[PDB]
């Protein structure tokens, strides 16, 4: 079973302007092949089939809990493609919008026009060609080893995807959001490696980084490494998979230090509100009436 | 962000016998359109996608939370089909299979052979048919009665292909799983049509049951109805969406009593293990050296 | 615009047992690649796009009748896997089925599980594996020719497997239908041949019929020649697209008489209902009361 | 069966220049998850599968009907398509073009590379992201409330979509297509609101307009609302589904007037031909000798 | 079995700039539903599935051959496609590339960023909407002329896809290798066509050209028309498939003269190097270190 | 550029019975995920999409020689496919086929109708389930490290499917293909284990084999390894790839013996040829008429 907390994993900047494109690349990392849906799926149903669940209970731990941080990354990348797409963001209400006068024009001309037909100029389950997720996408093999060097690859792949999607844009909430993951992606990565180096006795560690370029060289990924991100592994239970530090101990492949088991979610940030949209019809043309049957609802 | 409790929302009775066509069956309640990914990622998405988090609150904390229990369906449904597809549910170690005697011969002609050769004889991510589960079966339009109304249908279809699962499957633990999801479908579409009923002053609660059969002449989910299951509506969350019951308040479309919001997850029943399936190297071929490193990991 | 007769384009014959596998196999003939729905598309899609409708007139009729045809062949192909699918055709109510009984018990091993999951036994837009249809079975170029061209080969292709799918099944339902197609594709086929004969000079007619081997040698088809079926293009419009004899005319590849325009639809045969099975909850569970609101929508 | 009429259900205005990306949006109509292929499919399919026909025949008739007006729909939009399309819309043979001159450079850069590669410069089987109309976008459960409630929400989910691309292009030909469909869907939404009352006792009807804006608000629609349009319900048959009447009664949610039930279709008007793109090959390079032989056919 | 040789089929002319937007068009070539991929499958599996290999020998020899020239075209296509990807073409070592200064800043723009996000700025296995090939591209009936009218089809829409795709990019490399494939498609329609002829009596050559415009009209082609091309059909087999030239004999379509089998593959061209691209982290972010590893091995 | 060889890559028993669902199993290892039209297509692109030819040319040249190598594998997996389909192998004419008297019968009730509606009784480009192979399942990113250690999984991953495929037949031609391919396999994965090694320092050979199982007790695997056939990579091309062996060198992981690069292809063994089947219309109805057709070519 899982519980729910209203606060983003981290705090992201308030978006400046509308950036669609941006929006679109940025697919690539939630409903791609290689973005979070594809993490967090992957570990998901691993965990789910996962067999010797006692038996070899650190691993399952492993995967368990990483699933779960997952969970959170597919939040925090929805709520930056909604920054991207959020017209008057923080604003419940905009008065004044005519159909007729094509409040939707520029939306004619970018990559993805779904965002503003399907969409309520929000996010949607899909990647950077407007292909959907799929499960095809989920590797489920039963075997231990063989599931934890897919999800080592996964990680690393993730990642390239992650650093070339950073150099297609200069936006400040992509930037935060990409810093910040690379970071997470980063421990993911190292944890799957010492789970291997466990297993078979192979320094899967000693492969990392993928590609070659280390985390620091990225300016907000080097900010949260000052902060000991890359040392942290979050135990996203109240009371479950205590047995995480057997295997997520000793070095950090990113800089020799000792890496550490925090007890509980971190602190984070406020969700993020894209406020009304008025010929997106979001949360409705005109939302006056419902704002005030919400109000009443309290009385 | 999210928490995990290492415990299924009920307890699951324990699997007696292999049923590998039982389990292609409700991979539809798992994968397909309507199936529980579907339930899932549509109010997830949603509340992701919120405009007037703060103004529409108590219409967010329905989403929100409701997203929270689908969670756990997933992970109900899962259990389910692992449970009828383990051939030594609970046993660590099964020894002497040997490959050349072709121990999956069985598998050959069931109708989902994926089980048995991307899984380990274990659950997809995929309906009846083999279909996996794609991101256009998500419905996030930013309009808040359109995404009700989507939402109100989908629970009410969902219903009815469990239903029809169940009309096709006498196993005890699939039943039981049907039975209880059932109940709490039945919650999830009074929740919405309450909702609408708030928003536009039309009694869809009026319209259920759909299909015109109720809940209680299926003998598993009366059991659960005789419990209260039906009557609740549980907040996951340790602090947050706390104003539910502005929408989860008055009578049940059920038996006409009030219904309730209830702090705090249910108890709950064990995680399942389908054991060791030598033929299908899961965990492994044979896992007596992985349980020794594992052992030594604690002693050190 | 378009018109519909509440007819199908034969009388088929009342079913006498349901064959799951059956209607999985007839799928094919419906929601496949080169199944009716895909002759349908693509002439109603090429209708559509056709440049030159006034300067290549007799062309363009020929296209957009056809395309009309096919709307029925759909028809009566979904008719053909309702009839398969059926459990109690032409009653309109079954009394005393109890879900827990598992009265959908057969449907657990039958092939094509979404018959009874997502459909109300009833088809599906898919084939015979469970694909669903797709947009890209269409072949819209804009180039006449190189449209007819593949047109004919389309034709023929659906012939290939409507025969194969013959083969599979010796229900009556099923064999009445597919002869009747067989009949009516190869004078598709032939119109296509004949077109493409005008305008390139190549007797495409000569290469028929593919694969070798005739129509007169299936019994229901035959049964149709001998009716003269083979000769006849009907033209299902009112007023419209009345050139089409300008192409249809002198010799039938089948046996050598000469073709005909019929103006207007043939007569025809009465459209299928499958009756009520309760277990699918269609048209209800139990449909009475909705039949009592029915009755009285007429009396006020 | 069926029966072919060839005339577009209105009379569109020509277009006067190529426009390919609001081509590529109107596709989201077409072939897109809630265009009309999907309400057509989705009516045909049930109709065919309908139980108890002569039981239900009221709900039987409606069903079936309203899938014939629809037919007539997937060809008003792609009608719309080709004439954004369209190079030379009503002239039969342009001359001199070279291929080596990159005629189709345009192209390049739009969105929609397929209608001009795989299509003629002409519409296709697809929505707004090239994504293919599929079968799974119909939904017959065999069960009539079931149904039903689908067949509503698809019809106020479609209205969503003609919307926002409304807002997003400024096209004549465009406008005009979508303000008539606006209002012939608002007629399907309420015959459908209508017969799920007569079902349930639920007043469907009174949750109109989705979203909460009039279709008095759209210029376009509004001409048509001012000749009667939302009233009609056009019995599509020559002696068929003569029980529209008995749900096909009363109030229109629109302005709450008597709604009617019109023997027949309408008078309509021309359907479109784009003329020759030689650039296309369509219908041919040079189609001159194709002419003459077409001629000849008359002698 | 097949062996490979390290050429091309012809020389390319080098790239002078990046054209992304020419590369996302000349994918349809390459993996969209008449692209080479689908000639290469259609025929490969074919020539596996073949009943009657001795009993139908020429036929057999070439459908088997043809396929085994196709596999030349898909890698012909994908070197254009990486050829007008390419940032600096015979380049081993870019440096001072910073992930930071948004080096990819362009590719947020362009119709097709999968080149860029999952590709390292290079070829994948898709069409020009993003599309993935697909299996059911492929037709293999058993039966021998069912098989060839499709796949006489088959070569003339490809052709057709070709033309409008040259109509869309002025570029050299694309234009060369259209102009040769134009030719080669050509030899390959006309040698199905009298495979039909030979089987059915039917004078299928006679169709030619499909579209009405000749090769001769495209400078590209008409070059390669005068070096013999046209002619040819070449023998990809050390001592295999002998019995061509019992079908490929006779007269050409484009201009009456005899045709002949060319024992042995042409001479071809050199292979594609795109070189490095540091943003996209291919063949390494920094390649130096790769680079002496390799030279070490050689010692 | 590529040539062909009309030979397999092995010598395959003959055939003695149709086997349909094991045929629906083996095109797993065909066009599923993990088949060999994934592996095949993976190394091809990777091999024309590489940046570095020449500075990197012993990871070049190893790319492209597997690439060809699996050319081979598609043909073989097919080639067993169709031998699992076939009705009468070797036989060029079967006469008296009526296709009213419903020859296909069974083919109603097999998990894979394709097979013998749009095939005809021969190999598709699809897997287990039906799904067709799609070119997402290829990933070329250009950076050399990370498709190496994505081909390293790709060919453990396949082993773990063929090893379960292998375990449902115990067909002797499905079987010989599997075993031979296992040796294939172990010697690919151990190539870019290898190549890994080299270019990382980390030794990925010693984490061989994956399942943890030994080729060597598969019975047809080991027949192979007996002649050596693990230790052998094969440059499959005249003159090109010549630096195969600054990678392939040192240790077998299954044995500790030396390997080593062959120029050239094995002998191999017959292609195969399913023969008429004329229910299927392959490769005619009747194809006596063709034959004769071909055979004067000759004397022309
Ligand atoms: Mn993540
Ligand atoms: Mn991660
Ligand atoms: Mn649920
Ligand atoms: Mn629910
Ligand atoms: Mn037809
Ligand atoms: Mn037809
Ligand atoms: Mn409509
Ligand atoms: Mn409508
Ligand atoms: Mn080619
Ligand atoms: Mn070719
Ligand atoms: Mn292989
Ligand atoms: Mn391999
Ligand atoms: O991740
Ligand atoms: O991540
Ligand atoms: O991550
Ligand atoms: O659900
Ligand atoms: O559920
Ligand atoms: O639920
Ligand atoms: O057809
Ligand atoms: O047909
Ligand atoms: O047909
Ligand atoms: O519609
Ligand atoms: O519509
Ligand atoms: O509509
Ligand atoms: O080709
Ligand atoms: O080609
Ligand atoms: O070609
Ligand atoms: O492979
Ligand atoms: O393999
Ligand atoms: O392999």
């Amino acid at each position: 079973m899982f519980l729910r907390i209203d606060r983003l994993q981290i705090e992201l900047p308030m978006p400046k302007e509308q950036d669609p494109n941006a929006a679109a690349a940025v697919q690539a990392l939630l409903g791609g092949r290689f973005g979070e849906m594809s993490t967090l799926m992957n570990y998901m149903y691993q965990s789910f089939n996962f067999r010797g669940k006692k038996a070899l209970k650190p691993y399952y731990d492993l995967i368990a809990n990483i699933a779960t941080e997952e969970l959170g990354h597919i939040e925090l990348v929805a709520a930056t493609i909604n920054s991207l797409l959020a017209k008057n963001p923080g604003k419940d209400l905009e008065e004044g919008v005519d159909p007729a006068s094509t409040p939707l024009g520029f939306a004619k001309d970018v990559r993805n026009a779904a965002h503003f037909i399907a969409g309520g100029a929000n996010s949607l389950v899909m990647g950077a060609m407007g292909e959907h997720w799929n499960g095809e996408y989920v590797f489920t093999s039963g075997n231990l080893i063989l599931d934890l060097l897919h999800n080592f690859f996964l990680e690393v792949a993730a990642r390239t995807h992650k650093l070339r999607v950073y150099e297609m844009t200069d936006n400040p909430v992509a930037r935060e959001m990409i810093g910040y993951l690379l970071v997470r992606g980063g421990v993911h990565a190292a944890a799957y490696g010492k789970a291997l180096e466990s297993l078979t006795g192979v320094e899967m560690t000693k492969m990392l980084p993928i590609p070659k370029i280390d985390n620091s060289k990225i300016p907000e990924a080097k900010k949260y490494m000052d902060l000991g991100f890359h040392r942290n592994l979050y135990r996203f239970s109240p009371e479950d998979y205590r047995d995480l530090g057997l295997i997520w101990k000793g070095a950090s492949p990113e800089d020799g230090t000792e890496v550490v088991v925090v007890d509980g979610p971190p602190t984070g940030g406020p969700v993020f509100d894209a406020g009304h949209d008025a010929a997106e019809f979001a949360p409705e043309f005109h939302p006056g009436e419902l704002y005030e049957i919400a109000k009443k609802l309290y009385e």
